[PDB]
């Protein structure tokens, strides 16, 4: 049987990938296996117990660790599609950090407020750099009016921002209201020198981004839902330190093993 010869960015792509700290790939995934991915991330928000956040409204916001609960999900981090893009970015062999899915349903979701992910990872996690890169895939198309991810571009640059702490613990590493969010005066330098973007794109492209890059969100005021699949890559070099570790394994990996590629078979 055949997996299709693993793909890699062009020199172009990693050059956008660096300078932006993010890059869009449209149309990874067809309509068939986003919808497998769809049916296996209702099933992980209704079975997931402690690993799943909820919303004012109660209703489903996160559900977290996924891969290591989910058949679908432990292949998905695996495939050829994604791995081989990884490895190249963080220019080394490659292991999750982190697995999430963020439901923004039609007229629903709330504003997860400008952040760095590496500033949790390194605080929450014991990440030494940010040697790391999230892949988000679209389960729905993302518009300019369902809550898109929104970066600074160049905003990895300066790397971590000092940012406010907001209580111990980590609950509020998940919610709306967040731990470390940006000072307000150092946003507004940040986007007066390199503005804002959100990035679009039809359901099953992946969205790349860097850990450093500083980015938010707003409500879906759509009639359509905008859930994204995000898939946290780190460095197995940049294993995170396990005796600084805060957090369960279902928000920080402890299995350093370097993933290998999906392979064809019969079943
Ligand atoms: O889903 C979103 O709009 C924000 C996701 C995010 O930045 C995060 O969970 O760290
Ligand atoms: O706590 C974490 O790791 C994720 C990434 C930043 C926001 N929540
Ligand atoms: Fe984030």
């Amino acid at each position: 049987q055949i997996m299709e010869p693993h793909d890699t960015l062009s020199p172009a792509q990693v050059d956008e990938y660096r300078k932006n700290g993010f890059l869009v790939q449209e149309h990874v995934f067809d309509e068939e296996e986003i919808e497998l991915l769809r049916a296996e991330a209702a099933q992980e928000f209704a079975s997931g117990g402690e690993r799943v956040t909820v919303e004012n409204t109660g209703i489903v916001r996160g559900v977290h660790g996924c891969h290591l609960y989910s058949e679908v999900f432990g292949r998905l981090v695996r495939s050829p599609r994604l791995l081989p893009i990884a490895r190249q970015l963080l220019r080394d062999d490659v292991y999750v950090h982190q697995f999430k899915i963020n439901a923004k349903r039609a007229f629903k979701g709330e504003v997860w407020e400008w952040h760095q992910d590496y500033t949790f990872w390194h605080h929450e996690d014991g990440m030494p750099a940010p040697r790391a890169l999230s892949a988000a895939i679209f389960l729905d198309e993302v518009t300019e009016f369902n809550g898109p991810l929104t970066f600074v571009p160049g905003g990895h640059g300066s790397g971590m921002i000092d940012a406010d702490v907001k209580g111990e613990g980590w609950a509020n590493t998940l919610t709306a209201s967040l731990k470390y969010s940006l000072d307000v005066e150092t946003m507004r330098g940040l986007i007066e020198r390199n503005g804002m973007v959100a990035p679009k794109g039809p359901r099953g492209s992946v969205l790349w981004f860097d850990a450093n890059i500083p980015h938010s969100s707003v409500p879906n005021i759509s009639p359509f839902d905008r859930g994204l699949v995000l898939i946290t890559y780190n460095s197995v070099e940049n294993k995170t330190d396990v005796t600084r570790g805060t957090r369960p394994e279902w928000l920080a990996a402890r299995d350093f093993t370097p993933l290998t590629a999906l392979q064809a078979t019969s079943f």
